[PDB]
């Protein structure tokens, strides 16, 4: 393609870790010093290290708790699975360290305390000096690790693409319909399920066209919403395109794209949308963000953000 | 906007930080080691535990010095410090043990084990935190751009391409898609080259140009070139003063997303001997670039 | 559903580890023996049984090398992956215990030496004496991990269903063409890639219909072979119509079935209708298996089937 | 075949296993140890792995004794027998054992090491073992069975069933596939029970039956009501004297094609509120069964 664009990171650390490996390995050869104190040495650091990363998981999992709902399914199995691993083996090292701490002859206890309490003070010194600091490398391994992190991407071109260009104009146009033949503001529909019908009325009958919208092709409906069959208003529907795109994706099947990361990027591309429109120069008081699941009635979902005006 | 849509991560991690801290300086206090010796054995390990970082960095290294030239414009100092987290912070830890101070045993011993965390990969990173850094912003926009391309433009061009081809010359067989690396595509091509003028069309509605390739105003070539459409965000972006969408951070989304949708293209059913990607950079003669891959074939 | 419906195996053996945990930890507790000596059967234990699941791995090895092209595509990184987990982490190891070895005060060598040999001599037994033999139990585990293994069952299907019936009557059939209007015996298309059209032209020009067979619907279409133009005999051809449940599985994109388990399982059921066929009553001489891979001319790789006779 | 095409696996793990055997054994000679404590060790050691393998199984057994009814007819030889692998083998190696003699200390110590196996996960089989497994033989018919199902007769029925309902009634709206785990299906239906009799079709060609079930010779319910294709494939295959299919190994795939096609429907797009399955067992009235769910609308 070209020599600039970046190749896939491959594993030069693995490989620059085995030849570390072996410069120490020989190098304690040398020195003589017994296996057994490099044994030893190796079993305590392993542990430390174990016992670092789960009172890091554990300071995450306080603040991880906090969305339970919106990213676990409101069940702790997998949010304390997603901050420090396997918990059954987690739990199994736990036993295992309570053992050790209540089987010392109590001439090694004190001591044992005073070395986890140091371990406990510098996790937190790491967590709150911000010492455990991903360099760039590492970021952009994490971000580039799979063709899956749609979101910002799927937020921005939306946003470029469609609402930088339709809102600044859509006041004028919906002033316009009003003084030839309400409908304020335009209405962006999220399902999270991301399924976008060809047409509204056939996602919910209560919804039924009524007219276009005058003034490339920008193709904007104008949609009229029944309550107990009276027309409780109407106002400018819309679906969310970018969300057509995510479901296209899981039915593509060669991408590896599963409804789980559907779901997850949908609501992360719904806060990514709101966070761009918050500051946007041509979104004040000119559209509204409708992100709804499916277990529901689409009207009233609707119908409650007309009340607000 | 609604329950389920996650909030932005806050600070919760700090606060259990902090309650940590205080329960352990409650017990040093309870247990009555002397502060001295509580104090230089936390500076040792802080100072081990940023040599290692330091060593991983190195490790890192191997694999960064690849990209030297790719990801980093050929500056030694930008791989280095892309490898190092926070040159600071570290100083400033290894300027403390400085201060507080075999020798040679535990050297190799702190190195041999931070070899085998590398090796075993215990560093690797929790959902959690993969997650946290994936959402750190909003400008990781490659990877989205590549996928609306494909499945949208890009999906439901290629298969009745060659179709559309194959009605006209009663012209490539493939489409080819330029992706400069600056992001700056004008309305049409004739701006980027005079070698390059429009001939004509190809019958939701899909409007495809064909483009003429010369040299010195002879005929040497014709095929279907057209922009990549994501680059417009790419570059309106960097415009959009509020975002704070710099160049080097819109040139390295640029190429990520021009690797990123070979990917997808390398799997498609659609794209098979099909569809062409000229990734270029303005130090040139576009004509020439693309003519290159015309002969190609 | 059903009471006799078996539900998909829990994690009942892990609450029972669980418990045996806490068990054997309280009662060393009680036992009083100074945790030094816990710690170190636990670590030698370890050690100890991953030599020997090292030990496996290398003799398996010395066995799945011989499918290096059939399995894992001609490269030895997946069969050592398949064989005995990361390599890399197994190579770390083994230089570690390597230095272990060669650091040991002369005094303990042999002795380790001694211990190293029982180990493998055990391990040895263990693969000979078939010691390491999985429980039916287990062996339903595996078979019942996920929804992916078809092979036998396409295969199965295949054979009752259509080829049983098919056969039989298929040398009459071929018989009374022939004295109305060569063309001997069934002949089935297996492409690993799972490709199937609608009609075999459009797969390659060489093959044009010529004419259907007399004698449910069972459309069986015969199809002459032209080699440079001529004529070089003609054929019953025929997809393989399970392959085409693979390549809808594969393009569902909900039910995760990879391209890579496309292409293992097609392989896996193409070995094993050939195994059914070869002591079915009524496949002796009535019907060749063709399998290809695109990388070639189909006709070509029919034609060589044929000069056989 | 073809060459890419698998071979069955051979027996060069014996070979390598003989190889091992031998250089160990040339090992053992060489050190000059006395034979008695080799072969004394040896014996301790192969009794602890038979041991560490009796505590394995009897913690899997906390796991199928919750599948007694269902998998083993409600009975615990069953249970302990399909919980240890080679009874008759480790019998003989605990014999030898006794036969070869604190105590209680080691037994915890194997005991809390056995622990940490199963969750720790250590003894979970590498890639080249599972895939050996499920190529014992050809009767894990199961899950191809189930997918061929789907994939076939029912994603290409179950979207157009809820229309050609539509248009009869001017009769239940959901597809019923009887599941009968003795896999035994006559032509039609008639003969199941004399409380279902034949009434009409519905409009490749798929010919899909209405069936009217009545209770005392009164109409109570009606319904697509049809067998599941797939058994006859393992009905027949067990009259099929060559394969060595018998009727447990039948009952056991019915089963597990029966819950494997629940999952597939599940989460498949085409089965919501469409199709409804009825797995039963006689020792039984069919009708009574069916109707059953008809009034669970
Ligand atoms: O096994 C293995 C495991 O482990 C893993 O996981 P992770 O996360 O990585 O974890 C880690 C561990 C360690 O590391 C490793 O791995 C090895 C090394 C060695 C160490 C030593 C000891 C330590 C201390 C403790 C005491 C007991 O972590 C830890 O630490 C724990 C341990 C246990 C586990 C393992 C065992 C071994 C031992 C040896 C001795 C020397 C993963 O999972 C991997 O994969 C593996 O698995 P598999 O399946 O592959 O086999
Ligand atoms: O593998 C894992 O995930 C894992 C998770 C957790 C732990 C873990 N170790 C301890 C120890 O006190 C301990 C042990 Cl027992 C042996 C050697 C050295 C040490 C101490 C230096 C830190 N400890 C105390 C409370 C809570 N946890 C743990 C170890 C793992 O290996
Ligand atoms: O984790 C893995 O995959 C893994 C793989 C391989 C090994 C491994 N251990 C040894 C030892 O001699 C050894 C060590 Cl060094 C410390 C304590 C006890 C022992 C011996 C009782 C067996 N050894 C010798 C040759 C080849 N390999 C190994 C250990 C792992 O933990």
């Amino acid at each position: 393609l070209h020599p600039s664009i970046p190749c896939p990171r491959g594993h030069g650390a693995q490989k620059a870790a085995l030849v570390l490996l072996s410069a120490c390995l020989v190098t304690l050869w040398g020195l003589g010093e017994p296996p057994e104190h490099t044994l030893r040495y190796l079993v305590l650091h392993l542990a430390s290290l174990q016992l670092g990363l789960l009172l890091n998981g554990v300071c995450s999992l306080a603040e991880e708790l906090r969305h339970i709902h919106s990213r676990y399914r409101g069940s702790y199995w997998r949010t304390v699975r997603a901050c420090l691993g396997c918990p059954l083996r987690r739990g199994a090292l736990l036993l295992l360290s309570i053992y050790f701490y209540y089987s010392l002859p109590n001439a090694v206890g004190p001591p044992f305390t005073w070395m986890l309490a140091l371990l406990g003070l510098s996790q937190a010194l790491n967590i709150l000096l911000g010492l455990k600091g991903l360099a760039p490398a590492e970021i952009s391994a994490v971000c580039e690790k799979g063709n899956f992190n749609v979101a910002h991407g799927l937020a921005w071109s939306y946003y470029i693409g469609y609402l930088r260009l339709i809102l600044p104009e859509l006041q004028a146009r919906i002033r316009t319909y009003n003084q030839h033949y309400v409908s304020q503001r335009l209405y962006i529909l999220l399902p999270l399920d991301c399924g976008v019908p060809d047409n509204l009325s056939m996602a919910d009958p209560n919804i039924r066209f009524l007219d276009k919208l005058p003034q490339r092709v920008y193709s904007n409906s104008i949609y009229e919403l029944l309550e107990n069959g009276q027309r409780a208003g109407t106002c400018v529907l819309e679906y969310a395109t970018p969300l057509q795109t995510l479901f296209a994706m899981s039915q593509y099947s060669q991408a590896g794209f599963s409804r789980e990361d559907r779901l997850e990027q949908a609501k992360l591309f719904c806060r990514t949308l709101e966070d761009i429109l918050a500051d946007a120069p041509e979104s004040q008081n000119n559209c509204r963000l409708i992100a709804y699941q499916e277990p529901f009635s689409l009207s009233q979902e609707v119908l409650r953000h007309l009340r607000q005006e």
